[PDB]
C-alpha cells in the first residue's frame, strides 16, 4: 500500500486543479505548500481535497498557539495532514497532533531537510525528533531518500510511523528508499511535465509501488 | 531610537485593519503572522503596509528554493522584511536575503522561539545561528527577551545586527514586539508611552 504523492508546487491555482485531475489514476495524495497556497488562497485546498486528500506542507515552525492556529486552519480547509517541524519542540508538536487528531487528520514530523543545509543542524538532531514526535502521540515522519544510511536508522527508530520521503523520481534515492517509506513525494517531475499523467504513470512502475 | 512594533495577532482581517487605524501612530512597525494572512489573504498585508511597515512573521523554514519563493510572494504583498528560520541552513539564509536585496527588504533570522519547546533543539544551536545569518548577510534576528544571559551571548555574536524581541533585555534589544497589551487597554496611547519609556535607555 506504498503511495505515490504529488507536491503540487505550481503557483497558478487552476492549473493545479487541471494537473491534479490528469493524475487521479496514478497519485494517491497531493501535497500543498505555501507559494499555492499564498497565491490561490487557502481555499485551494478544499478544491484539491475533491480531487485527492490534501497535506498541508506548512512547515509549521512557530511557538505552541500560533502553530495551533495554522493547523487548525488548514484542517478547516479540508486538509488531511499538515507538517510540523520537530526541531521546534515538543510543545509544538504535542499541540499540533492533538489539534489533527481534533480533526481526525494526521501529522508529519520533518526530521531534516532534503537540502545541503539540512545538514548544518538538523542532521545531529534527526533521530531525537523521531523520539519526540512518537512521544508527542504524532503519526508519521517526513524524511530525506537521499541520505540512505540515515533513512534506515530513521526506520529503525520509527518503529511503525509512516515515513514520506521526497524523492526526485526517476533516480537511484527514490527506488532504494521505497524499502524503508511508506510514500514517495514527487515534485516537478510529473507537475511540470508535458504529459504529467504518463510521468505519474511511468513512476510507479520505476519506483515499483 | 529603539522601536516599537505591534504583533497583530487576530484571524479577522477587518478587525485587523480596525486595530491598525486605531493604533498605528504609537508603533514604528506592524508584524503579521500566518493565521492572518491565511484568513484574510496575503492581500492584507499590502491593505496594513499603507499604515505601517509590515514584518511578515512567516517563520520561512523550507529548502533553498521554496523559501525564496514564500520570501518573494511576501515582498511582493509589500511587506518590508520576513523572519526566516536559520536552524534550516545557511543555504536557505543565502537565498531568503539574496531575495530581500531584490526588494531592498530585510531578513530577520529566528535564534531560538521564546516557547519552552525552543530550549530543546534549537537554544544548542543558537550562536552558531547567529554567526550563519551573520555571514549570509542578514540584516537582523529575532530572539527571546525571557533569557537574558542568552540574549547577552547573542548581542556579542551578532555585532552590530538589529536584534527584535518579543526591561532587562531592552539594553540588548532594538525593538520590541508587543501585542495585545497595547490595544486592548482602554489606551493605546498610553500603553505606547510607557513602553516608550521602557525602551529609553
Amino acid at each position: 500500500m506504498k503511495q505515490l504523492i504529488l507536491a503540487l508546487d505550481v503557483m497558478d491555482g487552476e492549473k493545479a486543479m487541471e494537473i491534479a485531475k490528469k493524475v487521479a489514476e496514478h497519485v494517491d495524495r497531493i501535497k500543498v505548500n505555501y507559494p499555492l497556497v499564498l497565491s490561490a488562497g487557502v481555499g485551494i485546498m478544499k478544491r484539491l481535497s475533491e480531487i485527492k486528500p490534501v497535506i498541508a506542507d506548512f512547515k509549521i515552525a512557530d511557538v505552541p498557539y500560533t502553530s495551533s492556529l495554522i493547523a487548525r486552519i488548514a484542517f478547516e480547509n479540508s486538509a488531511e495532514s499538515v507538517i510540523v517541524h520537530g526541531f521546534v519542540g515538543s510543545d509544538t508538536l504535542r499541540e499540533v497532533c492533538r489539534v489533527a487528531e481534533e480533526f481526525g487528520g494526521k501529522v508529519y514530523a520533518v526530521t531534516e531537510l532534503s537540502s545541503p543545509g539540512g545538514e548544518e543542524f538538523m542532521s545531529a538532531v534527526s533521530l531525537k525528533i523521531v523520539e519526540k514526535a512518537k512521544e508527542a502521540g504524532c503519526h508519521g515522519l517526513i524524511a530525506p531518500s537521499t541520505r540512505i544510511e540515515r533513512l534506515r536508522e530513521i526506520r529503525k527508530a520509527a518503529g511503525d510511523m509512516e515515513i514520506l520521503c521526497p524523492g526526485i523520481g526517476a533516480q537511484k534515492g527514490s527506488i532504494e528508499a521505497v524499502k524503508y517509506a511508506d510514500g514517495i513525494i514527487v515534485g516537478r517531475g510529473i507537475y511540470a511535465s508535458g504529459n504529467p499523467a504518463e510521468e505519474a504513470r511511468k513512476l510507479r512502475r520505476v519506483l515499483k509501488i
